[PDB]
């Protein structure tokens, strides 16, 4: 039940709610924010020219094997990612790897 506070399944796929920190040593999940209901994601890219957004999407597209788009928070640390055409059960399985 750990990652479930950060995700919900709509007709389109899964909205994965994250909070990023850019300029990290490695793009990876580092935790969960229990109050905000978001996965803490470090992103190994600078927050300029959209590069942290691009790296974030790339990481999750690779993890889930599905298209990932930003649906809210393009210019925020708090970003909502639509994982297209996937189920919550799939997403949880992959986040728990
Ligand atoms: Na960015």
């Amino acid at each position: 039940l750990y990652f479930q506070g950060s995700l919900r399944e709509t007709s389109e796929g899964v909205i994965l709610s994250v909070i990023v920190a850019p300029n990290a040593r490695e793009t990876k999940i580092v935790g969960i924010d229990g109050t905000r209901g978001r996965v803490k994601v470090n992103v190994a890219a600078p927050p300029v020219k959209g590069k942290a957004n691009k790296e974030l999407m790339k990481f999750f597209k690779k993890l889930f094997g599905a298209e990932v788009v930003i649906v809210r928070g393009e210019t925020s640390r708090e970003k909502d990612l639509l994982i297209k055409g996937i189920t919550k059960k799939e997403v949880i399985e992959k986040l728990e790897l």
